[PDB]
């Protein structure tokens, strides 16, 4: 897997991730406005596909989100994130700021610290 991979996620739990994103309110895409979400302290999840190159795109999310105390994640294909963004192309990640159900999105966030830790 791509360094900036830090743990896994099973593939059930990527489609829960990619339907966030799919029902989410307001999102921000791409290496740029997500990191921006995250400096901010707006971003409520982060999306992050396992498929980018180069490394440079998204290395700095993960720490970035654990300085920040946002939880974050990974979906296998940027073709998907992409998709599930209402994008025909690929997305490298996304940022949840707005989510369409606090309740499934507060599960979620704890499936997927579980997963992590």
């Amino acid at each position: 897997m791509a360094v900036y991979v830090k743990f896994k996620v099973p593939e059930e739990i990527q489609k829960e991730l990619l339907d966030a994103v799919a029902k989410a309110q307001q999102i921000k895409k791409g290496a740029n406005e997500v990191t921006k979400a995250v400096e901010r302290g707006i971003a409520k999840l982060v999306i992050i596909a396992e498929d980018v190159k180069p490394e440079e795109v998204v290395a700095h999310l993960p720490y970035l989100c654990e300085e920040k105390g946002i939880p974050y994640a990974y979906v296998a294909s940027k073709q998907d994130l992409g998709k599930a963004a209402g994008v025909s192309r690929p997305a490298s990640s996304v940022a949840i700021i707005n989510e369409g159900d606090a309740e499934e999105l507060k599960v979620l966030i704890e499936k997927v610290n579980v997963l992590k830790q």
